[PDB]
């Protein structure tokens, strides 16, 4: 008969990288 | 003797992807 | 008797997309 299977693979490659961030208004004028 | 066995299974996913890099605010009000 | 334990298994997908990221405040109010 056929050989016992192989091992699991590596890990895939990494995700993409996220979305830009979301800052406040700045401060008032004096 | 027998052939080889079969592959292994897929490996698990890659890790998570970094943070993404956001925009400045409006202008402040005015004085 | 049995054949060879099999060749490695492929990668994994690819990881999920990154969060989003961390802006400045505004420029001043006149």
């Amino acid at each position: 008969p056929p050989g016992p299977p192989g091992p699991p693979g590596p890990p895939g490659p990494p995700g993409p990288r996220g979305p830009p961030g979301x800052g406040p208004p700045g401060p008032p004028g004096p």
